[PDB]
């Protein structure tokens, strides 16, 4: 009976994977089910059934979406790392590096009930994890979905905070990745736990009026078929489910059983844009227009085109989405559950992230997305998002100037740890202060945040020029200790490289740049000891380990572009090698310019935005075809606009090689028009 429940659930998963997975792939997925069963032996859920029944049910949801074996294995083991004695290394052993990273990723999106729930921070963290590997968010959405269905076993106190997090981030996130059925199901379960009484009243009315609503939807499908025929418009009509739109409305509105019965939604697929406008004109003649949105002339972020018109005919209300056969096909590039692999959807997910905006917050996210932060907490549960490699001092300054300036030590998870201790995500940090304490300048050696570095440089701003050179040497000697080296280990050849590399003449002047200038002692150490035993390699730019970097908005450098960094009081700013802002500051201060190289010419987990100016006028059908051609080439369409002389397109590409392929494919498709790549978006569109 207890083991027999697990076996009949495992057998139900086998039926789903047997048709589409290979014999060896099915054995690997079923082996993960046996290992998950072993890790959770004896553990039972709040309802009483064995724990493994949950990841099995989650893996069944994913197997029904025909997802890859790694996704299914990671879902079956996503709770064995934290809830069990088993570790990430155990998973790397039995199932490989890919499933371990997926399990790790899903685990990172978990919200502790005793820690702060910050909507904006969680949105950023989830968006970052999604763009790093979209499979992680699909597993997490399936996990959250299964939890929402069994929320009855949890206390009504708990039921609210989870339904709120699901509603605030998971529902928008599932729509973003094209999992609209999942998003609707999640939103339904959110209403069930956020307003049970109003939910039960609306659901019962929906259920009682369901057969009558079917009858009238069939009537209106025929009336719409007749209308298209009368106006000589060729098109297809699809009946759409409108249960979530009706529930969403009547949960906040007074009940009108006639409005609930006679409200229908349809999708109309036409042959051309001229027919779309012709149908809109025809509909206006026969109905009263409630709402109209033109997403053909103004396409949605991501590139989605459609005409959304809400009509009223007496008791009847119709919600119609009208689009061409090409628009419907373009929309199926970027959906994580479509023909394309979820990972190829990265560009589409990132281009359409402008659809989530709650404030211009999802406007300048590039630095955050490419550089995973650490999530450490105050003993009160307060979140602090810090760069990778941040020490206790960085946390102290992040909390406040008082705590940073007067810090003497810290208690990490109850254990006393010194001020240079690098932090790890999930740690609770208690800064120990002394009102008589003064910040020590030697902290610069391990400091990686700008709030901490600037606050320490204010103490050296009133110090002796000789003492500054000493502090700079003290900070460089400690930065070298990370690689088992020191200043006495530096040969004359090592010093000669540093002085030439920093456009400087003496050793004391290099120390002045570390102590008072904007040269971080970590960048000096990473240049002398390159790619050898540096203590999650998130780094896209070589030698920037332990420090956070920023992309300049003047030139917007993309992976693969020749780049050069600029050392400022805000950190290191990455610019394209021929940016006019960069060359201006290189002429004035060549010592503040550091040459930079991208670690790998083609990293697949990152996406950037390229700005294009196509020297040709494009009509409605040509713009629609341009969006299609971009999306078909795994490049998301962030924005398109066409005047009578040019057509601008902001496109989300992987690297400089990808944008070269897109430009080359667009040129031969359009009869070789001139296409120029801009440094920043044109003022005609935004800017
Ligand atoms: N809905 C439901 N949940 C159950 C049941 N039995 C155990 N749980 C677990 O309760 C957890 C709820 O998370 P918290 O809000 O942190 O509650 P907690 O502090 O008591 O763990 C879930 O962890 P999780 O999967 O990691 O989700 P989460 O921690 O990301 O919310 C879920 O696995 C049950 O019968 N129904
Ligand atoms: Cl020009
Ligand atoms: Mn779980
Ligand atoms: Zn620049």
């Amino acid at each position: 009976m207890p083991g027999e429940e697990v076996s009949q659930a495992k057998q139900q998963l086998k039926l789903i994977i047997d048709p589409y997975l290979s014999v060896s792939e099915v054995e690997k997925v079923l082996a993960a089910c046996d290992f998950g069963d072993l890790a959770h032996t004896g553990i039972t859920r709040k309802s009483g059934e064995p724990y493994i029944l949950h990841p099995i049910a989650v893996s069944c949801i994913l197997a029904n979406m025909r997802l890859d074996p790694e996704t299914l294995m990671a879902a079956l083991l996503h709770d064995v790392i934290e809830d069990t004695q088993y570790t990430k290394d155990d998973i790397i052993e039995r199932f490989g590096q890919t499933v371990a990273e997926l399990v790790d990723g899903v685990t990172k999106l978990s919200q502790s009930s005793d820690k702060e729930y910050n909507k904006a921070a969680s949105f950023r963290k989830i968006l970052q994890a999604t763009l790093q590997d979209p499979r992680v968010i699909i597993i997490k959405l399936a996990d959250r979905y299964h939890n929402m269905t069994t929320l009855g076993a949890l206390r009504p106190d708990k039921r609210a905070r989870i339904a709120q997090e699901t509603f605030d981030i998971f529902v928008p996130m599932a729509r973003l990745v094209g999992m609209n059925e999942m998003a609707d199901n999640l939103e339904n379960l959110c209403y069930q736990n956020l307003d049970l009484d109003m939910f039960d009243n609306v659901q019962n009315a929906l259920l009682q009026t369901k057969p009558e609503r079917c009858k009238y939807q069939s009537i209106w499908e025929q009336n719409l078929a007749e209308l298209l025929h009368n106006y000589h418009i060729q098109g297809r009509i699809k009946k759409k489910n409108n249960n979530i739109e009706l529930l969403r409305h009547f949960v906040k509105n007074e009940m009108d059983l006639q409005e609930l019965t006679h409200s229908h939604a349809f999708e109309i697929v036409l042959q051309s844009i001229a027919d779309c406008d012709r149908l809109v004109a025809a509909l206006k003649e026969n109905f009263q227009v409630i709402q109209y949105q033109d997403h053909i002339r103004r396409p949605l972020p991501g590139g989605n085109q459609s005409l959304m018109i809400k009509l009223k005919g007496e008791k009847t209300t119709l919600s119609l989405t009208i689009q061409t056969e090409l628009m419907r096909k373009a929309a199926r590039f970027g959906v994580v559950l479509g023909e394309n692999a979820p990972q190829t959807c990265r560009s589409a997910i990132q281009a359409s992230m402008q659809n989530l905006n709650t404030l211009t917050t999802f406007n300048d996210l590039l630095d955050y997305l490419h550089q995973e932060k650490i999530w450490v907490y105050t003993p009160h549960g307060q979140l602090h998002e810090l760069p990778q490699g941040a020490t206790v001092v960085d946390f102290a300054y992040s909390a406040s100037l008082f705590l940073g300036n007067h810090a003497v030590g810290a208690k990490v998870d109850g254990e006393i740890k010194p001020l240079s201790t690098p932090l790890v995500s999930g740690q609770v940090i208690e800064i120990i202060t002394d009102v008589l304490a003064t910040p020590n300048p030697d902290w610069l050696s391990f400091i990686n945040t700008q709030k901490a570095r600037r606050a320490l440089q204010h103490v050296l701003k009133d110090q002796d020029i000789e003492e500054q050179r000493l502090v700079g040497a003290q900070a460089l000697s400690r930065a070298l200790k990370l690689f088992n080296r020191s200043i006495n280990d530096l040969s004359d050849a090592d010093w000669l490289d540093l002085l030439q590399w920093r456009h400087i003449d003496n050793k004391d002047a290099l120390f002045e740049q570390i102590a008072v200038g904007d040269l971080l002692p970590q960048l000096v150490a990473n240049h002398l000891f390159a790619n050898d035993k540096h203590p999650n390699s998130d780094r896209l730019i070589q030698g920037t380990e332990g420090i956070d970097v920023k992309y300049a908005h003047c030139c917007n450098p993309i992976l693969g572009d020749p780049i050069q960094g600029h050392l400022t009081r805000r950190g290191l700013i990455v610019h394209r090698i021929r940016c006019h802002n960069l060359l201006h500051e290189q002429h004035l201060h060549p010592e503040n310019i550091m040459p930079l190289q991208w670690k790998a010419d083609d990293v697949d987990d990152v996406r950037f935005t390229a700005y294009l100016a196509i020297y040709m006028a494009m009509n409605d059908e040509q713009v629609s075809d341009l969006i299609y051609q971009c999306r078909k080439n795994n490049a998301g369409v962030e924005m398109v606009h066409s005047n009578e002389q040019r057509t601008f397109v902001n496109i989300v590409v992987n690297n400089r090689k990808h944008i070269a392929k897109v430009i080359r494919d667009l040129r031969m498709h359009y009869g070789f028009p001139r296409i120029e790549r801009l440094d920043a978006p044109a003022p005609q569109m935004e800017i």
